[PDB]
């Protein structure tokens, strides 16, 4: 099965699939030019060999991105839930370009960084921005819009929520 990783500069998409592989969180911040995991679950009673292709966040890779788009079964459209451009980049930038070139394939939202929407280290600096975490609620809207067919919320640095994730994306194709 092939799932394509979408979202804007810096949301967490690598970290999101190196802790769901390997169980680490990388220390340091490389940005990702290209890359292509694999894991091996079983879900459904059924053997399943999975494909995850990490992508590019910049407007840099505007129109090399796209070249991975084609034969896909699901994609998952990422955005920092403490990030709220990266949330409004996904109705803005992320739901064309996939629906662009794939009108049919399933997507997923994700709401990364998800423990650090409860954290009031981030809650006092994004205070001084005049803005709020994204709320469950309000990803739930935004995943009706897109025309998302699941909403998940998931920190990979806790890995809490996280085997759904990719649960939700092999159950959308079978
Ligand atoms: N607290 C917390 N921090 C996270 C989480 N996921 C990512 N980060 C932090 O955000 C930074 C970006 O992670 P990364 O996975 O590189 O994003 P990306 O979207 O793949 O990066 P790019 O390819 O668009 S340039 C990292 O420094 C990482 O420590 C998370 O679940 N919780
Ligand atoms: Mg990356």
């Amino acid at each position: 099965i092939k799932c394509v990783v979408v979202g804007d500069g810096a949301v967490g998409k690598t970290c999101l699939l190196i802790s769901y592989t390997t169980n680490a969180l990388p220390g340091e911040y490389i940005p990702t030019v290209f890359d292509n995991y694999s894991a091996n679950v079983m879900v459904d009673g059924k053997p399943v060999n999975l494909g995850l292709w990490d992508t590019a966040g910049q407007e840099d890779y505007d129109r090399l991105r796209p070249l991975s788009y084609p034969q896909t079964d699901v994609f998952l459209i990422c955005f920092s839930l403490v990030s709220p451009a990266s949330f409004e980049n996904v109705r803005a930038k992320w739901y064309p370009e996939v629906r662009h070139h794939c009108p049919n394939t399933p997507i997923i939202l994700v709401g990364t960084k998800l423990d650090l929407r409860d954290d009031k280290d981030t809650i006092e600096k994004l205070k001084e921005k005049k803005l709020t975490p994204i709320t469950y609620p309000q990803g739930l809207a935004m995943a009706k819009e897109i025309g998302a067919v699941k909403y998940l919320e998931c920190s990979a640095l806790t890995q809490r929520g996280l085997k759904t994730v990719f649960d939700e994306a092999i159950r959308a194709v079978l």
